[PDB]
């Protein structure tokens, strides 16, 4: 994505029944949309986790 911007597309921000959605900012790029999902994982931990 461009960094400069914010999505057009808003979040969830207060859950439940009824929730509340919020627009994103140029700066919540952890929440970022996606168009494409990561590749799959099997057990794919260190020596120090497996």
């Amino acid at each position: 994505y461009n960094p400069l911007y914010g999505s057009r597309l808003g979040v969830p921000d207060t859950l439940g029944g009824d929730p509340k959605f919020r627009s994103l900012t140029h700066e919540d790029h952890a929440i970022q949309p996606q168009n494409f999902m990561p590749g799959p994982l099997v057990n794919s931990v260190s020596t120090k986790e497996g």
